[PDB]
DNA sequence: ATTATGACGCG
DNA sequence: TGCGTCATA
């Protein structure tokens, strides 16, 4: 009744660009704009494993994880960007830079979460208090949100796609009370009008398009900015939860996708979101703990309390590389050829980013794979990271290291490494 | 698929 | 003030 908490006390916007390495490349040549292309990294294995993909060649099938010369098979048309290479490896520097630019314009409106390289999370409550006392009772006009879905309308009592959009708008917007500034139906739509200002400014300085999802918190605007893409934002009430998870798959919410989400619904024996709601909170809490059996009460109510987080710039920074099949490193010489590229890189970037950010790396994390191992990470050690010298953390890293080598000849490495990985992490004021 | 980030548990 | 695992981009 009077007492049960609703989730609808914050406007949390999530922001996500349209197939962002592609959009990057594009933007750098002309030539690859509005056609089939496909960023990929290295080319000799099958042509280069394909990791972005524009939305013209997810017509013909090509995805993410796809190889090349597969992709080639759907689309004999594709374009292709090559990621850099420098110091032997793929070099995302183009990218994380690019991310910068955007992530820079959004923090004009208000305090961001960097949820990943393209994507952040947005605290619009505050915001959106500020322009409900401009508009002063003004009503919001469709013209405002020319890019907005409402999910769930239109409904109740034009075959093409942006006739729907502007139907099921037109209802929201007949039905909001703008009489009440408090009313947290309002409070999205005012949330949703300053997001499209913000897209607007993101591709207006940068020529980069995205998606967004307006909602009460993290989890539904994330799960929301997935409803309309590319190019077009989603706004999720609280009222259209029900609705929306009768029939959503569990795995589609953030965080849920994968060994957890599995047990959920293999353990109660449901597959939709909406069906937890059937479930006692000690009940969920029986089968997956004290927290997720809480968090999943509230989460299938459409309620989640995770604050957006004031962090723009990334926790670590880190490089690694892989060695499949035939190239795992099987000489101590080969580690140490690789370590040394990876710190090199890494101390490139550690002192721009001291240059940038005021800030330090304090420690060195170095991770190894180890041939035959399933797991993506076999082993994991951590050291001082005192001075920003390639050469130095390189040593550091082999010398963390050095007695996972079961190889009797000191010049020989065994079992083969699979994988490095060197990880700059504790950053501290400077 | 390879090269990344960030949270959480204490097999 | 370590390390392994999970989940995500
Ligand atoms: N598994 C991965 N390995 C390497 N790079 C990845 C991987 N997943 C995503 N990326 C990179 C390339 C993407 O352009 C960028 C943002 O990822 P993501 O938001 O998942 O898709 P996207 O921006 O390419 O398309 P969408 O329009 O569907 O968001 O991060
Ligand atoms: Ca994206
Ligand atoms: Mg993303």
């Amino acid at each position: 009744g009077p007492h049960m908490a609703t989730g609808q006390d914050r406007v949390v916007a999530l922001v996500d660009m349209d197939c962002f390495f592609v959009q990057v490349e594009q933007r750098q040549n002309p030539h690859l704009r509005n056609k089939p292309c496909a960023v990929v990294q290295y080319k000799s294995w099958k042509g280069g494993g394909i990791i972005a993909v524009s939305y013209e060649a997810r017509a013909f099938g090509v995805t993410r994880s796809m190889w090349a010369d597969d992709a080639k098979k759907l689309c004999p048309d594709l374009l292709l960007a090559q990621v850099r290479e420098s110091r032997g490896k793929a070099n995302l520097t183009k990218y994380r830079e690019a991310s910068v630019e955007v992530m820079e314009i959004m923090s004009r409106f208000a305090v961001i979460e960097r949820a990943s390289i393209d994507e952040a999370y947005v605290d619009l409550t505050s915001a959106v208090q500020e322009r409900l006392q401009k508009l002063q009772g003004q009503p919001i006009s469709a013209d405002l949100l020319p890019s907005t879905y409402i999910e769930g309308l239109p409904q109740g009592p034009t075959v093409q796609k942006e006739g729907m959009r502007k139907q099921g708008l037109f209802q929201w917007l007949d039905s909001l009370q703008i009489d009440n500034l408090t009313s947290p139906d309002l409070q999205l739509t005012v949330g949703a009008v300053i997001v499209e200002e913000m897209r607007a400014a993101i591709e207006r300085e940068t020529g980069f398009q995205c998606s967004a999802g307006i909602s009460h918190n993290k989890v539904l605007a994330k799960l929301a900015c997935g409803l309309n893409k590319p190019n077009r934002q989603t706004l999720v009430s609280h009222g259209s939860v029900p609705q929306l998870f009768s029939q959503m798959p569990i795995r589609k919410i953030r965080s849920l996708g994968g060994k957890l989400g599995a047990s959920v619904i293999e353990i109660l024996g449901i597959e939709y979101m909406g069906e937890l709601t059937q479930f006692t909170e000690s009940q969920l809490q029986s089968h997956f703990g004290e927290k997720n059996g809480s968090w999943l009460y509230a989460m299938c109510r459409g309620i989640e309390h995770d604050p957006v987080k004031p962090r723009q710039l990334p926790k670590t920074i880190g490089c690694s590389k892989n060695f499949p099949g035939k190239t795992a490193l099987a000489t101590r010489e080969q580690v140490q050829w690789w370590l040394l590229q990876l710190a090199q890189e890494l101390e490139e970037r550690l002192t721009k980013d001291r240059n940038d950010n005021d800030r330090v790396a304090t420690q060195l994390v170095v991770s190894i794979r180890v041939q035959g191992d399933k797991r993506l990470s076999s082993l994991r050690r951590c050291c001082a990271l005192t001075r920003y010298d390639a050469h130095k953390m390189s040593h550091d890293a082999f010398t963390v290291i050095k007695n996972c080598n079961t190889s009797g000849i000191q010049t020989e490495w065994s079992p083969p490494l699979t994988m490095l990985f060197l990880c700059a992490t504790k950053f501290s004021a400077s």
